[PDB]
Formats: C-alpha cells, structure tokens, sequence
C-alpha cells in the first residue's frame, strides 16, 4: 500500500461580489481534486475521472450535507466579523481538514481556520480540543465545546470517519489513483521568422505526474531554453514539454529522452529534419 490523502477546503466571503459565491468547498484524493459544491448551485458535483464513477457517493445526499456545513461555516464567519464590528469591511474564512493514510493505516489528520488569511483555531485531537490563535477564536472555542460530546466528536471525524471515507473512496478508486499511464510523445520544431529554430518536445497523456523529459544534442544532454508542464483534472493526466534552440547550422542529431514510472525502459524520440 501507498500514501493517499483526502483533503476539504472550505472557503466563505463575508460580502461577495456579483459573480462570486458566498461560499465554496472543494475536495481532492492525492493530487486530482474529485468534488465542488457553492452556495450559488447548492449542488455537490463530481469532477474529473469522477464523473465516470458510479456509487462511491451519494450526491444528492452529499448536497444536503454540504448545505448543512455552509450554514455552520458562514455562521462562524458571520461571528467573527460581528466580534470585530466589521460588517460593512469584505472578509474572509478558509477552512481545511482530512486525513491521509499509509500502507493502509492512519498516518495524518488536520482540521484548521484561516481568518483574512491569518491561523484562526484548528483542532488537536490529543487534547482532544480546539486551540485558539485569535481572540474572536475564544468565542468560537466556547460554542464548539458547550457540551461534552463535542471535542468527542470531532475527535472522531479525524480518526474514524474521515479515514473510514477515504478508505471507501479508494475501494471505487483504484483505477484512477494508481494508474500508471505511459506517455505519449510527440516532437516538434518551429522557425521564428528571423529567429532560430526551436525543438519542442512533448510528452502527455501520462499519470502520475512525476517524469523526466530532456533533449540531448549527439548524446549530451542539452540545456532547455523553456520547460513546463501541467495538469488536467477533467481526464487526471498530465503533459509535460521542454524547448531548445538549435543554432541555424547545426547539423548534429537531436533526440528527445522520457523516463517514466510506468515505462520499462526510457523511450528516445528523435527529430528528423
Ligand atoms: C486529456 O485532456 C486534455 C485537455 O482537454 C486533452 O488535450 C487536448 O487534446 C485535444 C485533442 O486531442 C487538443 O486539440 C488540445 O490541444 C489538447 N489540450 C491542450 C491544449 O493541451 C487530452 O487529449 C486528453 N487526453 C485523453 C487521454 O483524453
Ligand atoms: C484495517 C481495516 O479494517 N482496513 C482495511 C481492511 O478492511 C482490509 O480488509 C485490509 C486488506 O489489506 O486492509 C485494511
């Protein structure tokens, strides 16, 4: 077994502007974000590889929940800013919480507030307990903890729920987080009027997002003049290319190298003129 990682972020606007929903919340396994919810759809959506992926959740039930969860959020913000006596002021809270896993055992585990980008409160489930990091967290520490029960709860969103969530994702999962996509690789090359040509290789189509992509002129490794790379969550792959400039009368041979962890053995592309 891997380490797999569920994340939330939860992000509410004390006074949004047109356009722009009062509230959001995203979630992502690993790298690939796999549900959006807002206050402007009130609907929890799938996204990605996701969308293909039948009874993993249920997301009308989903829906409600996350409706239930915004109205607790935009409650504590709604809190803070009164705290503060700044309701005519535009605000802001973040929240994030999830757990991760290793070899299939609980490895992880965070549930923290930002408010205007500072650390607001965030739960230690040692304790167990809210620790407060502002004053108007205080406040909000003595409402989460009026009763008993509470903290116990909490403490077990991070240590029973949440993983046990996580473990059912993966069980509708596997083919999305631990593929292991080889690369396709096309090689290019373009002439700037009145500047040299310029080889382009890229590889894409590939998962996970970990590669090496280089270019090498007669076997040595060449210097790329403009790399990058990226990631498209609707299909969970990504691309990655590297440029070089070959000065207008070289003749030497130009090849473009890929290593990946889905490969046997690099791949060599070279580029006939
Ligand atoms: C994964 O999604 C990406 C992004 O939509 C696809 O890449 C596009 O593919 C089309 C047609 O193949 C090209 O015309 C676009 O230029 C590509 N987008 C860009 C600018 O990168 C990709 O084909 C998808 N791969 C799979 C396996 O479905
Ligand atoms: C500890 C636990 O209950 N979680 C899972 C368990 O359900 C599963 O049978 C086992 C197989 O490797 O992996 C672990």
């Amino acid at each position: 077994d891997g380490r797999y990682s569920l994340t939330y972020i939860y992000t509410g606007l004390s006074k949004h502007v047109e356009d722009v929903p009062a509230f959001q919340a995203l979630g992502s396994l690993n790298d690939l974000q796999f549900f959006r919810y807002n206050s402007k759809d009130r609907k929890s959506q799938p996204m990605g590889l996701w969308r293909q992926v039948e009874g993993m959740e249920d997301w009308k039930q989903d829906s409600q929940l996350q409706k239930a969860r915004e109205d607790i959020f935009m409650e504590t913000l709604k809190d803070i800013v009164e705290y503060y006596k700044d309701s005519t002021g535009s605000h802001v809270l973040q929240g994030r919480f999830g757990c991760e896993i290793e070899n299939n055992r609980s490895s992880g585990a965070f549930w923290k507030y930002y408010y205007d980008g500072k650390d607001y409160i965030e739960f230690n489930k040692e304790i167990p307990a809210w620790v407060p990091f502002d004053p108007a967290a205080q406040i909000t520490k003595q409402k989460w903890e009026a009763e008993p029960v509470y903290v116990q709860r909490a403490k077990a969103y991070l240590e029973e729920e949440c993983p046990a969530t996580l473990r059912k994702y993966l069980k509708y999962s596997k083919n999305i987080l631990d593929r292991q996509d080889p690369p396709s690789v096309v090689v290019t090359s373009h002439q700037a009027p009145g500047e040299k040509k310029k080889l382009k290789c890229l590889a894409y189509d590939f998962y996970p997002g970990k590669i090496d992509v280089h270019w090498t002129r007669a076997g040595e490794v060449q210097e790329p003049e403009l790399r990058g790379d990226v990631l498209h969550n609707g299909n969970g792959t990504y691309q990655s290319w590297v440029v070089v400039a070959v000065p207008p009368q070289d003749t030497a041979p130009y090849s473009c190298h890929v290593q990946h962890s889905s490969l046997a053995q690099p791949l060599v592309v070279p580029w006939e003129a």
